[PDB]
RNA sequence: UUUU
């Protein structure tokens, strides 16, 4: 029993690691490499997709995700098991993957063939190949997010996947792992805790209430998938002493991943759930519109304030949020506020250096427009909570994650006495 | 971590 990790080593994307044992070949996570490392989704995986006995998905984000239709479109045809949630999740987030390819390293042909192969696997259901006992955690990232235990040959691994920011309050708490001999976890904010939970949604209402009072307009970048329709989620529980005003999420996908919330409710916190057992969806706050089309969307930079505008991508890398950003940045009564990660180098990070005048879309625009970071509302275990899931656990094998934020949650963990590596590429380790 |  080894794992060799096959992406997400000493970076964030990519994510996807070899399991052998029992003589099986298990693999875990199929994501696609994002920005930087976009080309070497074209490269090879690194190993051979015909010789692997099945897939197990974490979630259905596209780092996770995104190669499966590629290690079918090379020849594998086993199972891929996720949760219903993932399962239905993937779709939405393939077949968007599809349209925004530059270079399509795959094609409708894939996805369909991947997606066939989807067999559901929920939470405290164990799955048998070989020897091997496999079986899903509560990672609570995600709707349907989960965190592997791989159990055989007498020794025990514990995959984490990504772990949610237990503070939140849309997922559930993400669970304590199982006492394992090998635990190979994430680490993205390995480096720094987060702003508690209370005071960011706290401080979000105020920029709120003062934005919109005065007319002015509040725009929020956001990723179409859990955040969008968190958001959401506080404008419904928090709706009725906040202005009255439109709240635009002018995001298609994010409209499709917002239908298709109803049909996950069991995958939520106790608390989503008492909501939808009292009759109601508390991801639709009061004068929700979904924005469908460009016409629509233009528009909204036309039109006077008060409106709430929700827009991916959720960091700036294109969408309709440009279009909002490059028109309503240069009145001082507008508000920015960022609800998840810039990437350093990016826009996101350059508006927050707070200039004199960003460029968007081939012209220079003023920045008057107010400015907000909320990390608060990140969706990723900040490392107070890295340390606490992990904590117990002899040995450790970090992926996802900058080697900086890695090295620094390692230094933290060996100076705890736990013994820790840094995951290499395609250099499997003892479990 | 994808966005007409
Ligand atoms: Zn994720
Ligand atoms: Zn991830």
């Amino acid at each position: 029993m080894r794992i060799v990790p096959f992406g997400a080593a000493r970076e964030v994307t990519g994510s996807a690691h070899l399991l052998l044992a029992g003589g099986r070949r298990v693999l875990l996570d199929c994501g696609m490499f994002q920005g930087k490392e976009e080309a070497r989704n074209h490269a090879p995986f690194g190993f051979d997709p015909k010789e692997v006995d099945a897939v197990l998905l974490t979630h259905a984000h596209l780092d996770h995700v995104g190669r499966l239709p590629k290690l079918f479109r090379e020849g594998y045809r086993g199972p891929v098991y996720a949760t219903r949630a993932t399962v239905l999740l993937m779709e939405i987030v393939l077949e968007d993957a599809l349209k925004v390819m530059d270079e399509p390293f795959f094609g409708p042909e894939d996805v369909e063939e991947a997606l066939g192969h989807l067999r559901p696997l929920e939470y405290g259901e164990w799955l048998r190949l070989g020897a091997l006992s496999l079986a899903f955690g509560q990672a609570g990232h995600l709707p349907g997010s989960a965190f592997v235990v791989a159990q055989g040959e007498g020794r025990t691994l514990v995959y984490s996947g990504d772990l949610g920011n237990r503070e939140k309050d849309v997922l559930p708490d993400p669970s304590l792992p199982p006492l394992a001999d090998l635990v190979l976890a994430e680490g993205t904010y390995g480096d720094r805790p987060h702003r508690p939970y209370r005071e960011t949604v706290r401080e979000f209402l105020e920029i709120l209430e003062k934005t919109l009072s005065q007319g002015g307009k509040v725009l929020i970048p956001t990723f179409a998938v859990e955040r969008a329709q968190e958001i959401l989620y506080v404008l419904y529980t928090h709706g009725h002493r906040l202005p009255r005003a439109p709240i635009y999420l002018d995001s298609p996908m994010a409209g499709r991943v917002l239908s298709l919330y109803p049909r996950l409710v069991r995958y939520f916190s106790e608390e989503v759930q008492a909501h939808f057992l009292q009759g109601k969806n508390p991801f639709r706050p009061a004068g929700l519109e979904v924005v469908e089309h460009t016409e629509a969307s233009k528009a909204l930079n036309r039109a006077p304030g008060p409106m709430v505008v929700l827009a991916g991508s959720g960091m700036l890398a294109g969408g309709r949020i440009l279009h909002h950003l490059k028109h309503g940045l240069s009145d001082p009564r507008n508000a920015l506020v960022f609800v998840g990660y810039q990437p350093q180098g990016g826009l996101g990070a350059e508006i927050i250096a707070r200039p004199p005048a960003v460029r968007i879309l081939g012209e220079e625009v003023p920045l008057r427009a107010s400015v907000h970071t909320l990390g608060g509302f990140s969706g990723a275990a900040g490392q107070d909570e890295l340390l606490d899931w992990l904590q117990g656990e002899p040995r450790v094998v970090l992926v996802h994650g900058e080697e900086e934020k890695l090295l620094a949650l390692g230094k933290l963990l060996a100076l705890r006495g736990q013994e820790v590596s840094l995951a290499r590429f395609g250099e499997g380790v003892p479990v």
